């Protein structure tokens, strides 16, 4: 229960902290890949949803952090597509089946398909 109410503060405060911290904050957030009790894994697969959506950063390249925890959220919603709990990772392929993060003209969907490799699945 501390597990849940613990990560459902940090859900909260999200977007009010600089990156200088929040790479602090993820270092053992996205240890929970590993973890029973499939309610608080689906709130750290929840927290990722929105770190990676508004941490894209469409070509600023002025820091450093910004661009490494993109790196670091990409490496965890990657290794969530063999998680042992199905009904789970439907919501997470209907993420990654969508526009603007996959293409729809099959052709760049091919090309696409192999930046989402990471070799642990």
């Amino acid at each position: 229960e501390r597990q849940k109410v613990c990560l459902d503060i940090i859900y909260k405060m999200m977007p009010k902290l600089k990156p200088v911290e929040l790479r602090e904050l993820l270092n053992p957030v996205v240890e929970f890949v590993s973890h029973p009790s499939t309610t608080c894994r689906e709130q750290m697969y929840n927290i990722l949803m929105w770190i990676h959506d508004n941490y894209r950063d469409p070509e600023s390249e002025t820091d450093n952090d910004s661009q490494e925890i993109f790196k670091l959220a990409k490496d965890v919603l990657i290794q969530g597509l063999i998680d042992e709990n199905p009904g789970l990772q439907l919501i997470i392929r209907n993420f990654w089946s969508h526009e603007t993060r996959l293409p729809s003209n099959t052709l760049d969907r091919l090309l696409a398909l192999n930046s989402l490799y990471s070799p642990k699945i």
